[PDB]
């Protein structure tokens, strides 16, 4: 009877040069309508790209997921930090009342996809990570209702993910 978000990989291990796929999914968020989301990575060991194979700047946005793709008036706004491996990123409906009126709420998917390559081979984590910028956050987590209120108990933080844990004595 579970409410989640989590960081799931599409590989479990990556050589040089490789792409991992980081996907944020959502489970049972009841009523979601948006989040802000604070995602810690180490720039040493990853480099986010984008789906063409460049790398994200201060202003971009991660990939679009399955939800949170609708034309209820979407904002969408990051604030990374590229030099000590933080994306920072807000993506939400704004048009409520419609969202709401359509009675047909997106709790379940991914809300969005970042594209990591892999500069060295050896063990390494994404995890959500509180930030002095985003106050009221559950582990680096704000999901918000349809209501446009903080959801502030019942789900699970799944993380971290970690990426060629096979070479975890090494490091």
């Amino acid at each position: 009877p579970t409410s989640s978000i989590e960081i799931v990989l599409d590989k479990t291990t990556a050589s040089v040069g490789e792409i991992v796929t980081a996907s944020i999914n959502i489970k049972n968020i009841t009523n979601f309508s948006g989040c802000q989301l604070n995602m810690k990575y180490d720039p040493a060991v990853l480099q986010p790209v984008t789906s063409s194979g460049v790398a994200y700047t201060k202003s971009t946005m991660p990939g679009a997921g399955t939800i949170l793709n609708s034309d209820f008036n979407l904002r969408q706004v990051a604030d990374n930090d590229l030099e000590k491996g933080i994306l920072n990123f807000s993506k939400a409906y704004v048009s409520l009342d419609d969202y709401r009126t359509a009675a047909a709420p997106e709790q379940t998917g991914t809300v969005a996809v970042v594209k990591f390559k892999v500069l060295k081979e050896e063990t390494s984590s994404i995890s959500f990570e509180d930030t002095t910028s985003v106050p009221n956050a559950i582990d680096g987590t704000v999901l918000f209702d349809w209501n446009g209120d903080r959801i502030q108990s019942g789900y699970s933080v799944i993380q971290p993910a970690v990426i060629n844990l096979d070479m975890i004595k090494a490091s």
